[PDB]
RNA sequence: UUUUUUUUUUUUUUUUUUUUUUUUUUUUUUUUUUUUUUUUUUUUUUUUUUUUUUUUUUUUUUUUUUUUUUUUUUUUUUUUUUUU
């Protein structure tokens, strides 16, 4: 909600909950998705 | 100026004491007797954008005064007399 909000996401292209609770278990059951998130986040969170 | 006083007269050898007499080996005790592993817990469950305001409105030259007028020479005293 805050990003539409915000207008940086267009809802048109809002995935159902259902396909969400299916990727969520897929995102909690692996690690090599987690870390390769994770990294993104670090480097990402690098400035310059 | 000066006028006194300003030698000396005692005492001053010595007489005691001053070796020594005790004690001074030893007699205990002196190994040891316990205990000495362990038994829990130890992931997580919230929140985390924003909503106001944000130019200005006055005043801000000057008006006075600002020369001077007195006084301003002088009039005393100023050797010495003792003692030593």
């Amino acid at each position: 909600a805050k990003y539409v909000q915000q207008k940086r996401v267009n809802p048109f292209f809002a995935l159902t909950q259902q396909w969400l609770t299916e990727m969520r278990n897929l995102l909690s059951q692996s690690l090599s998705v987690r870390k390769f998130m994770v990294e993104i986040l670090m480097e990402v969170k690098k400035g310059g």
